[PDB]
């Protein structure tokens, strides 16, 4: 069987003929690949940087079911959960590795568990999502979606410990996001804020490209250019209710936009920060404890999220879309090796999501 | 200006020119009447089975267009007023949430305190005004009803919270079953916004299902029971629901025969306003009510933030559902077709879901 | 071993030396049992008005001493057995919660599926064992009762987190208003524990109040109403409540009469098992529900999170209202005054409210 | 009229006969001052390190009813809610001052409010809270209780977000809190811990005073001497599901017990810091964001709080009588000038609350 395998720790990606008798497999129901997605964290894995001998790479998949199994017909275009329970904590007993107390779960395609970059793959119902052919040009970000789906989930979860965070009109309309950082995961903190109602300023270190553009104009999302920081920002515009860290960057970041945080406000750590050390002074800590600010870390959705984030993507089709033809960059070949090792190991300038088509 | 109106103890309705500088304003934006929808309210009204003024300007379901651009409502934009204003008293209604008023004296366009929506124009306030995108003028006037369940599902959602853990082993809702009873436009509506959220839905009505439900509950993968004689084969062969709910315009008696199919920490949703009987009560359905947790909750109004919901899932279904969305608007009538516009405010056709009026 | 036990389909009851080869063990921990107290659904046992077993032994309501130094209980720690224990099966028992128990086939200790604890020792798992400080020796018994009650109320308060703003103008819930139907321990117990979160309560019985209920009202600032001819007075003098408890064990047209003194939003809590009756509900009634978001809710069994709030607000009981406290213990019987014990088992006494067993 | 007076954003205080008619009045109910306490807060404008010529201090008070007034009796003692809405924001509007969003409210004693070290006050029956007679002795807790009931309470709605918090057995007595600083705040924090069942260890840098030791034995809370680090207790015990800042002390103590935080956990900010910088690296963050950890700034109870603070002081009296009877370190007459003066201008070593009769 063709594959994208790994053999972690070590760097480095093969395309390439396995053998399906030694490939993991999950349940009864047998689903034929049809797309992958490739995300920062498959070029993390192959540059080496995070019985068997090789792991099957990839944790965004799309398939089609083979044959009627139970809830499934022929034919069905599903996605699989990719982060998957430990068997011993109560969040994950109830579904939800997401809040796992062991740190035990298993990873498809990263950790414990072969990946779905493969011809093919066996799976159980449980951890299978009904993908509906009316999304399935887009429906392989339902996965990456998920994740944020369960971020917004959680921060107005939270934010229910403020008596009223409605506004006047009963809404969040009157609430501000500031989502820094562009690249798939803040454009969907984006889209789905204003899906939502909430005001959205994009930042980044520099102006926006024409996909961020587009999102701009068509979802009447605010942008900000924060390469000389964040000062003209707060005087034209003052405190966000909310601010998303989307960047992979240096934590300074966080000193950059802490200040820019209002009462009762929330800052979402989502990015997964590489490099660097940020200083709280008192000043800071002390006026974060006067106005119930929350520090808060963002991580993974679980089957409820992926299920919204469809329903979404729908949406988004209606309302948004032009910037929902944008989110697929790219189709690459599994039968073209040149092009699919090179998306593979780097990242294109302003990508959105790069796809895997078997063919 | 052109306006439906009503004299509301008396039955009777005409579409005739009024005195503009009578009409309750709102507010300082100005908006065009281009869509209304009709539901049974509006023919109630126009039947008479329901202060210085004359008539009433009926019609509580209304899309226009901003006339001259405002404070974040652009010359051209399509709006939808909230029909359901506070009573200017309460903390509910004070922080936008007249859905649960404690006076009971908020106001409501068409039918209470306040001119309806079925006239050439009128002014608001942009509190009161919702966005409808373009992508959903079709459909979008359906945003007015659908607020209504959006707020009864989120609301029967929030309550279910009292169950330490009512997701499934998959961390989902997609194992619950939702027993809906009446079919026509609640009822489709609760069907469509429940499968939406994932879980399993039977509709029910006495009959087979017309062409709208049955398209429905293909597209949606839905289940449909004859309730013709009762539910008895329903409890047989499926068992219990964890949700049910009434919206049928019906004798409570209904609930006598639906409440034996209610599951363990299930909860009955009164949505339907019903119009006759008396059902009784028994001490063991009483004492099995206590033992398992049920609830019983009355469901009613959707605000602003729930118009706006209806908004994304009206959009999500042009994508997911595109056979039922658009059976979803039964007819377009002009404003100027006085002989036909005049029958649908009077009586309800067979197997309507929704009655759009144009103004032209 | 003595034990008291029954035979459960029959009526009968005896106190008698048993072999304890044939007691249920749930665990490792050997408690010798101090204290038993006695309920409604003792009497009913005991009176017939309800698996290679003979025997059962009766009593959920249990106070031991642990026998010998364990794993967190120290030879000489007061534990309380939580009497309801989980099916092994779904996903609530399997969270500690069989309160909320899916399949219905969850144990409880001396009534169905699991010997009692009026035995002078047995042996438990300390999950199940909730621990009972010396300083409410006295009452402590309490907790098994009022842990029920802290999950009724936990419950509905966090059902009313649908409403927007539930709370009042200062941010508390101090003009709220609870009727609870029903004196004696559990309606005693509503009482005092909604006083304790600071809403305003009336109690009502169709009679005069005894003497621990009239220290009760006074002490806790409560008002009372006589129901002997109905509402009507209650609700011209008083108005409408917030939140209703049923704790009567009564005929089911008591809720058809407290059902119109429900206020917008409120909350009917059914807690009391009836045991006769038919009750109608007519349309408008139900409408009215609708209308103004009324839910009706079954409240059922306190979990361990449950007993030791119970604790804690026994301890803050007996400092802030030391009268009612200690007329909350009716009487102590010894398991060695026979013609007594038998007595208390096979019968209320007029205004009890807990009749305590001690084992010497 | 005697009153104890500051002269703000000047240091001093004045225990002094002032002009009656100048002092704030808040409603119609008068009341006749009995006890106040003194906490930090009073220390700080005493020196100086925060119409009118002049602002009566103090935020905690005990007084008498002097005639009855709708809900209120001649002889109930009551205490007044010393946060005071701004009239503008929603958070306000529904009693709820500490999410102000304007961050215009009144304090009594601190800003824009005469407080009530003063003979007697006037006051509106919904800022006053009902002191039963039966917990008079420590009832003037009740407002810095109010602020840590508070904080339980949203540390738990927060807490809501993690599916099954809980325990095998349905409570929450497998979960561990660090309070770090013991002081009124951090024996509060762990004595209302205690009685929610979470088990709690104590951490001061040294051995334990005889009211720590009494609190140790009596509600059976553990205490790990911080003086050399946080090592051991993390090698001896490992993580903590809650851990609450209880010093006013250098932000870098942040740095010592962050990584003492377990999954999901909490880092609850209440104290106000005084001093220092903190650096968090990317590894300490990126460590946030992969196990669903949060921080929150912890600030002020309100009327309901107030109320659960009197039921708890009441049930503290049953349940840990010891420990009760410690929590008052001293009453001292508002007659003794030079010991009042003493007192308010400075802490003894260990103190708990110090208390002023008015006779
Ligand atoms: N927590 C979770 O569950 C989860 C799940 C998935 C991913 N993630 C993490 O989310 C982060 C974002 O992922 P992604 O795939 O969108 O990353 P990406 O493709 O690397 O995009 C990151 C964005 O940040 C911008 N950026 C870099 N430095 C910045 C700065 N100082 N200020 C403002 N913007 C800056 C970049 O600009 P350019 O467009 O010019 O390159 C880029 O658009 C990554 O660390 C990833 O690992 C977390
Ligand atoms: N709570 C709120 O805030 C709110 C808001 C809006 C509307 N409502 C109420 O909701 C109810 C339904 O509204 P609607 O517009 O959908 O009314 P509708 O158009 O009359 O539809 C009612 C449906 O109930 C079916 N039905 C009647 N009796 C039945 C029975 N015994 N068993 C099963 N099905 C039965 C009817 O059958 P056929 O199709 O064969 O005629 C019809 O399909 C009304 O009472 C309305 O006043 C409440
Ligand atoms: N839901 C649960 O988890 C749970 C748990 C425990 C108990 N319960 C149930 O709760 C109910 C009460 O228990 P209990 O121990 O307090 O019973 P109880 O000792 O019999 O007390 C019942 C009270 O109701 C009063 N009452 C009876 N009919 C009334 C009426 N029509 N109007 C007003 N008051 C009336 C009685 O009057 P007098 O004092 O003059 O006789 C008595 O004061 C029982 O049904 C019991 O089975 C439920
Ligand atoms: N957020 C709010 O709403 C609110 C309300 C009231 C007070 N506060 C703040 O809470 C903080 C605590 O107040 P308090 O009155 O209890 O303060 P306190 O009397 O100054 O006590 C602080 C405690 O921290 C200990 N400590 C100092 N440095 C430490 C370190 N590095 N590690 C461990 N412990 C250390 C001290 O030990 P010793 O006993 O030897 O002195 C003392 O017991 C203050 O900043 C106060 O302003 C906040
Ligand atoms: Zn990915
Ligand atoms: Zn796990
Ligand atoms: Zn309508
Ligand atoms: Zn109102
Ligand atoms: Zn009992
Ligand atoms: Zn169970
Ligand atoms: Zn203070
Ligand atoms: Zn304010």
């Amino acid at each position: 069987m063709k594959a994208i395998i790994v053999k972690p720790p070590n760097a480095g990606v093969q395309v390439k003929d396995v053998d399906e008798k030694k490939l993991d497999s999950y349940g009864k129901i047998k689903i034929r690949t049809i797309y992958n997605g490739i995300c920062g964290t498959d070029r993390e894995i192959v540059n080496g940087k995070l019985g068997k001998d090789f792991l099957v790479l990839g944790h965004e998949a799309i398939g089609v079911v083979e044959e009627s199994y139970h809830g499934f017909s022929q034919g069905d275009l599903v996605m699989p959960v990719n982060r998957r329970g430990c068997g011993i904590c109560r969040n994950c007993l109830v579904g939800r590795p997401d809040f796992c107390e062991t740190g035990e779960f298993g990873e498809a395609g990263i950790h414990k568990m072969d990946g779905f970059m493969r011809e093919w793959w066996y799976d159980d119902p449980k951890y299978l999502v009904k993908i509906p052919k009316s999304i399935e040009d887009i429906g392989i970000l339902a996965q990456p979606l998920a994740d944020i789906e369960k971020s917004i989930e959680e921060i107005l979860e939270v934010q229910k410990r403020v008596p009223v965070w409605t506004c006047d009109d009963g809404t969040l309309n009157c609430r501000k996001v500031l989502v820094v950082g562009t690249g798939p995961i803040g454009v969907l903190f984006t889209l789905l804020f204003r899906t939502y109602g909430l005001e959205v300023w994009m930042a980044n270190r520099r102006e926006p490209t024409e996909v961020e553009q587009t999102v701009i104009e068509e979802t009447k999302t605010n942008y900000y250019n924060s390469s000389n920081g964040y000062d003209k920002l707060k005087d034209s515009v003052g405190k966000f209710d909310v601010i998303i860290d989307a960047t992979g960057a240096d934590v300074n970041i966080l000193g950059n936009v802490i200040p820019l945080l209002g009462r009762n406000g929330v800052l979402g750590l989502f990015g997964f920060s590489t490099s660097g050390s940020v200083p709280l002074d008192y000043k800071t800590l002390q006026e974060i404890v006067h106005t119930n600010k929350t520090i808060i870390g963002l991580v993974n959705g679980q089957k409820p999220h992926f299920q919204q984030a469809v329903v979404h993507l729908a949406s988004w089709k209606t309302l948004y879309p032009k910037a929902a033809k944008m989110l697929i960059t790219k189709t690459v070949s599994i039968n073209d090796e040149k092009e699919l090792l090179k998306v593979l190991r780097e990242k294109e300038h302003g990508e959105i999501k790069i796809r895997i088509l078997w063919e």
